[PDB]
């Protein structure tokens, strides 16, 4: 297995088409044991996880409450006995409140809102390194998810903006983790239908960020030299394995696209 | 002159050592008529914009206060005569509470200072084009100040994420100011030696962060092909005035470097 | 005038579409004082340079004739006058034989084909920069033609080869003419229908290659934030002028985009 | 073993401290069967690579020789059997004349002699993947080193051009090759002490670029989050071994940078 012994914590599932849960999936199958975090709808997220190949323990963290992110080491160290520690941590966790997406205008999302969705979708992987780098072995791995917000676009608005900042905190957060000899890396992912990037281009933000966002679905797949499918999460949840093993050793502060190298393609 | 004829609106003034007093003094050298706008010390900063070549009317403006950007543009108007509009903004404002900078560690930055910083130096360049393009001319260009922040560094912290962020801002301006046939561009500067950054080598910011700003100003000037004057901020000001000008009038969401070319350079 | 008493050599005139036909253009409409230079077709050249504002010299400069480039610097010498010094030089200047670029396929590039294409295209950069340093004035500056090559496309196939190439010799350019106060850069411009471009579109490379290259021309214009016209170099030929002027003075090394903002926009 | 059963080409094995030699070792280590190229010296290569933990045939390829490259595949074929094709080729082949590199001024290396470097560094990516993509199978990986040329440095000189080009060349590859369902990657490695290198450092190539050496590889560790061993090219092995597994199924076209992060950090 290729994460054979190694203790892992997964943020951010909430239904089973959540990148996050397949993660899980894949870590466990390679022989990962792991603590699971969840947001809110805990009872929820126990009976989704429960379809895992193994049986997690699942803690409460909502990354905007200080009481959960000064209790989570403690709790963690419950979880996994005293004297272990985690080998890898995930944070697939990210949030914009709707006025800061979809046809709302660029220019109509008041700030109390984008700063919610930036702190829930950057500063936070800033909080999880904080709260869990004290209790990770030396060859370490933190891993975040992003999606690639060099070039502005349709709809995603104060989400792209939310993840420049994110890839700004991480090479922030290798800086702090290199003292503990722990890397810190982002996945760039393509598009993926969760249930939530389904409603949306369904029309729940408005009929022409659907639509918008559909065009960029089909564009992605015709970029990607080896395709893309939206509907599959493996290669993505394969690459976040990939930088939570010992195969990638020398790569920190950095972004690893997973993304059918759609991003390497103009046409 | 360069913007004869010109009329722009320059914040961010407050001693005259500030990039902006400098980019105020080059545009009325080129024919510029200005509108200026400060923040809280109001009586100082008209004591310092007296020494301009040329008398400007001074407005009021605190980028966090909705009452100020809700009545800007109509201030601006009366400053500028009924029937007359803006050809040019310039954006020079930034802040980031201590805990955010310095050798205060990155991981102990509140997330009340770090919104209170990405709202002043981010989000409000978002802010004062929504204010200010109802009332700016075809052909019109708004600036901002950036400080490189593709790679993190020493003691800038939540400052360098600031500047991802507006960086991400940065281009979605352009798409709305696009529709006003209005360009909008940022100039990420080299180190310029202004009172607060003075302060900081000095210290004000701890010591070894004080060091460690000195270390990266020498590396600057080392690295830059034509060198990098910190002492001089004319550089900076010409290069906001030709983005102000029509001689680049086929770039926008862009980032112009004027850093010696430092950048562009590994050592 | 932006370049009033500037002497500036401008290569790469081949028609009246040429991009270096409009810059030349451009720059003596603002005060320069031109040296042109031509490749092959002199007498044809000659009469296109006749439709220029002024009359100017015209020299012979295949840039693969070691001969021609011994001499070059001694006959802009005699053309300016003895102790005058160029302020300018623009490089405009590409080709890739056929075989490099269409619906050819990128693997059956013979290597003479395109080594030939490189040394045209990028390391003749370097070698008007070795040329003509010894006779540029300080505060100079040297700009060359770049089409953005971070992404590949279809059909631009081994002339993108080439421009990567042309990208990094002018950071190392930079290098060399900086000990003389000179700036290196490269304008990336938009589409621009050039005859050879508009024969392409037409299919003189093949159809598909044709079509390719005909849709990433439409989707130029509906990415960049002000739009982007394929049919007017004017807006490119200012910005190279921008270069050449005293506006743009910590700039080098550097790139500066002329392509409507479509490059910082996905979609 | 990550690599079990696969059948890898490893080309650029010439002493046992090529990076090719560790790549080598490392992929039997994790089962893969290995077919090896050698340039010129073979019967040095076959005295080397008997210190492989197993023994592998050895074919001569000099990637500018067409025959060489012609016979390839057949010759592939015939080692590891009518039937069976490759599923990773490693491109670990890099040369500039002398020069092209070091304190020999920038303008003085002769177009031939930066021809033959870009024909050896670069162009031959192409020439390879030509070659072995027919004897591939789907889900295979082509994985080439990099050195990042993003930014010009003291005395890597043309080499820098080079790798740009090889860049370039790698997104056009990956086009070709997902036609085959086969990824094509490079490796971007921090400084690594091979012969060559040290001798370099040792001033092979002049004093004062073996003194520009040794303080770019000085600042690599400084700069590296996690640190940088130039003695030790394990870690950029197991990297390679990633690239070639099945565990970055969705990543091509791409840059994967095994250099301690250094990239990421300015100082
Ligand atoms: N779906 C895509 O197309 C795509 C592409 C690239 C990257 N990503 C990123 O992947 C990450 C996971 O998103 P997803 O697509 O799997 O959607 P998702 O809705 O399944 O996951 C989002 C997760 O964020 C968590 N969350 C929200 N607020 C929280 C809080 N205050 N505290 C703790 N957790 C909170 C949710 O509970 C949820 O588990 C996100 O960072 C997303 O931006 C998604
Ligand atoms: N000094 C450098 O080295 C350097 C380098 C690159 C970029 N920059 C950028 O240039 C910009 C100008 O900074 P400076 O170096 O001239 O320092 P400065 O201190 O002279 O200017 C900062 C300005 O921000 C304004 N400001 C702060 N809070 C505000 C608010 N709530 N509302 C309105 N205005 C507010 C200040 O009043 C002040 O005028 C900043 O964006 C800075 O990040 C500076
Ligand atoms: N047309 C576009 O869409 C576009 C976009 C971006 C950049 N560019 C670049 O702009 C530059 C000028 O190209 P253009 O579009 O104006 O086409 P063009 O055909 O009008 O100019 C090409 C020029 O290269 C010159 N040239 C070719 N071989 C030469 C040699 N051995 N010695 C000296 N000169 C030689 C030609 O004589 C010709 O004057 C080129 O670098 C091109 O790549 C073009
Ligand atoms: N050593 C470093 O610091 C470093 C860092 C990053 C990348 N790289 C790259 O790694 C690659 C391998 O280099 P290395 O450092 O292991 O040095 P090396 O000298 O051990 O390997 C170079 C290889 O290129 C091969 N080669 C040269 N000409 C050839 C030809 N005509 N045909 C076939 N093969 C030929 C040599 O025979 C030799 O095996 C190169 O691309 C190099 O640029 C090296
Ligand atoms: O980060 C997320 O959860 C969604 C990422 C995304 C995918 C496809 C289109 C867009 Cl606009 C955004
Ligand atoms: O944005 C600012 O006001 C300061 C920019 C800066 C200059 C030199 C060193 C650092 Cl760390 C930061
Ligand atoms: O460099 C040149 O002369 C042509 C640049 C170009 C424009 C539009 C499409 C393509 Cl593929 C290439
Ligand atoms: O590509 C190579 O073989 C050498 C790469 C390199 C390492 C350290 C310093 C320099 Cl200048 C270059």
């Amino acid at each position: 297995g290729l994460l054979d012994g190694k203790r892992i914590l997964v943020s951010g599932i909430i239904t089973d088409s959540s990148i996050a849960f397949h993660i899980a999936r894949v870590a466990q199958e390679q022989g990962a044991q792991l603590v699971l975090t969840g947001f809110d709808r805990l009872r929820l997220i126990q009976r989704i996880t429960d379809r895992l190949p193994a049986k997690a323990p699942l803690l409460e963290l909502d990354v905007q409450n200080e009481e959960h992110l000064a209790s989570l080491a403690g709790r963690v160290t419950e979880a996994i006995g005293a004297g272990n520690k985690l080998d890898g941590v995930v944070h697939s966790i990210g949030f914009m409140p709707q006025t800061g997406m979809g046809i709302n205008p660029f220019f109509d999302a008041p700030y109390a809102d984008v700063s919610k969705g930036i702190h829930i979708s950057a500063y936070s992987y800033a909080s999880m390194a904080k709260a869990l780098l004290p209790i990770m072995n030396p060859g370490g791995s933190i891993v975040g998810m992003d999606f690639d917000p060099s070039r502005a676009m349709p709809a995603y608005n104060w989400m792209t903006v939310a993840k420049s900042a994110l890839e700004s905190v991480n090479r922030f957060v290798a800086r702090e983790a290199g003292k503990y000899g722990v890397r810190s890396n982002l996945v760039a992912a393509g598009p993926i239908r969760t249930l939530a990037m389904s409603a949306i281009v369904g029309g729940a933000l408005g009929e022409e960020a659907g639509a918008q966002i559909q065009l960029l679905e089909e564009g992605w797949d015709q970029r990607a030299p080896i395709g893309w499918n939206m509907k599959d999460a493996t290669p993505v949840a394969k690459t976040v394995c990939a930088l939570l093993s010992d195969w990638l050793p020398a790569t920190t502060g950095d972004i690893i696209y997973a993304d059918g190298g759609a991003h390497t393609q103009l046409l």
